[PDB]
Order: structure tokens, then C-alpha cells, then sequence
């Protein structure tokens, strides 16, 4: 059950400060990650196909740390834990273990 | 699979070595640090079952930290050939968490 989900042009996907639950990979269109600073919006970059984002709330479980919104009617494959924990627990042990090491050190380096 | 040993205190490689392999830790625990001036600053310990010296490969370029053995450990030795070979063979979602991984500890 990896399922899609198709967005509307200007439509927020999330904001800054939101709960944090799964990550996305781009499947069409593209998607502006901004902050918003004294009602004037503030713009960090443009992803589009075949990219990720979101990834904090997925390894991390925690809040927002931008806005994203859809610049043209995109589509998104969501990423759950249950499926990163399926993915990584059938790859190859070596795969595993990169996984592994890379996450510990992304949670020392976010300290 | 070739293994190797090493010794208690035996430097594994060092920051700035040319890189060609990783390390699983079959037995003991190592030591990951960098020097600064004759002052060496720890960056994390790791032991049985954990894999090191990826980031020269994938990345290929060199050792961006020192590595020792803080008492006897062995090493499974997995050649560069292996990791890539390994890396691009995975799952799509996979590979794709990889990278935003590695570019956010780049950052
Ligand atoms: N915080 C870190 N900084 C640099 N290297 C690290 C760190 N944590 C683990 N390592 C590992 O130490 C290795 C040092 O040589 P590599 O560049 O080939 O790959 C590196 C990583 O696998």
C-alpha cells in the first residue's frame, strides 16, 4: 500500500510548525519550501520530480521547519515509517548498515 | 569475504588517506576522531556490527576522519566495488533517503 496524492496548484501541503508524520517524493509538478517572516514570505527553494522532503518528520518525528506549498498541480508519493522500516529491514545487509550509520550521525550532527 | 585484525591503539587509516574500502566491526570498538594541533577531538565510538569509510567511496574523495581501535578488533573488509554496486542496486526510496541524508550532512 504505497499510496499517492495529487495537489492543486497553490494548495499548502503542510507549514511550518505542523505535526510531522511522513515524508513525500515528488511524482509530478513542483513545490516551493518557504518561510513565512511578518507576513511577508520568504523563499528557500524549488524542488521538482523525483524529489524528496519532509525527511526530518520521518527520522525525527517532530515539527515543521518550513511551509510548502504546490506551484502547479503536483502529485506526491508518500513515504511512512511502516515502509522505511520495510524497505531497509528486506535490503542488503550492507544497505542496512549505511542506513544505519548515516542516521546516527544525522541525530549527532542535529544537536 | 576477507576479514582482518587489528591490533589495540593501531590506527586504521587516517584523515586525509586515500580511500578504496569500508570496515564492518566484527569484534571490538573503534575510535572515530580528528586531530587539531596535536589535540584529538572524538567524534563518536562504534562496535560490533556497525560499518565505517563509506564517504570516501561514495563520495570519492578522502578519509574525512581518523579512525583507531580502542582494544583487539576484527574488521570485515567490503571494497569500494561492493558499496556502489550495492547503493545503486537498492530500492528506489531507499537510495532516495540515502542522498537527502548525505546532502544534509554535507551541509
Ligand atoms: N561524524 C563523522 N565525521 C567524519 N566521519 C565519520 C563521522 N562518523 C562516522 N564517520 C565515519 O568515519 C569515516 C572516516 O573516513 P570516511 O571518509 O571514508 O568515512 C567516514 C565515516 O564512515
Amino acid at each position: 500500500a504505497a499510496q499517492s496524492v495529487d495537489i492543486h496548484k497553490d494548495q499548502i501541503i503542510f507549514s511550518e510548525g505542523d505535526a510531522g508524520d511522513c515524508a513525500y517524493i515528488i511524482e509530478k509538478g513542483r513545490v516551493l519550501i518557504y518561510l513565512t517572516k511578518d507576513k511577508e514570505e520568504i523563499p528557500l527553494t524549488i524542488l521538482g520530480e523525483g524529489e524528496i522532503f519532509g525527511e526530518m518528520a520521518l527520522i525525527d518525528n517532530q515539527n515543521r521547519s518550513a511551509s510548502v506549498r504546490a506551484l502547479e498541480d503536483v502529485r506526491l508519493a508518500i513515504v511512512t515509517k511502516q515502509q522505511v522500516l520495510e524497505r531497509v529491514s528486506t535490503a542488503d545487509k550492507v544497505v542496512q548498515l549505511l542506513m544505519r550509520v548515516l542516521l546516527k550521525r544525522l541525530r549527532r550532527k542535529n544537536i
